[PDB]
């Protein structure tokens, strides 16, 4: 698990999130989608987007970086005792939306990424050790409900 001073470090990184929500969401999505453009075909509704200047003008593609991060949000607030809000999750996009788990390390670490990119010199080497755990601790509770459906 997290220690009670890294739960407090990954919620006030996340307090940086909370000040522009759908900016950082669209940057996770716009780093996944172009790191990892496989990942971009699992989206009916953003496959038309052929360039980068198309996605960063989507629109609906920053809503969708709002319900995105405000999910993980909640999750995070839990502190590790998420087992009601992440199941659900692991069960549409393991069932529904065919994700496979690598697909979550490639978001995991396009988070990381993102905050190191929009707050250069104030994502210190403790909060990003503490933000990874808890990325890797909700990553592990999704991977034992995809064995569960025995997804792959
Ligand atoms: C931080 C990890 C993630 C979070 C918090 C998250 C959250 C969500 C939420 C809340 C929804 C809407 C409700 C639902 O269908 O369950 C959703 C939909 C969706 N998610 Fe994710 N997700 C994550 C990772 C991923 C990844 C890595 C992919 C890979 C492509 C993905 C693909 C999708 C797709 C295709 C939908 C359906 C979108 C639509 O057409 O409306 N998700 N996600």
């Amino acid at each position: 698990g997290l220690s009670d001073g890294e739960w407090q470090q990954v919620l006030n990184v996340w307090g940086k999130v909370e000040a522009d929500i759908a900016g950082h969401g669209q940057e996770v999505l716009i780093r996944l989608f172009t790191g990892h453009p496989e990942t971009l075909e699992k989206f009916d509704k953003f496959k038309h987007l052929k360039t980068e200047a198309e996605m960063k003008a989507s629109e609906d593609l920053k809503k969708h970086g709002t319900v995105v991060l405000t999910a993980l949000g909640g999750i995070l607030k839990k502190k590790g005792h998420h087992e009601a809000e992440l199941k659900p999750l692991a069960q549409s996009h393991a069932t529904k939306h065919k994700i496979p788990i690598k697909y979550l390390e490639f978001i995991s670490d396009a988070i990381i990424h993102v905050l190191h990119s929009k707050h250069p010199g104030d994502f210190g080497a403790d909060a990003q050790g503490a933000m990874t755990k808890a990325l890797e601790l909700f990553r592990n509770d999704i991977a034992a409900k995809y064995k569960e459906l025995g997804f792959q």
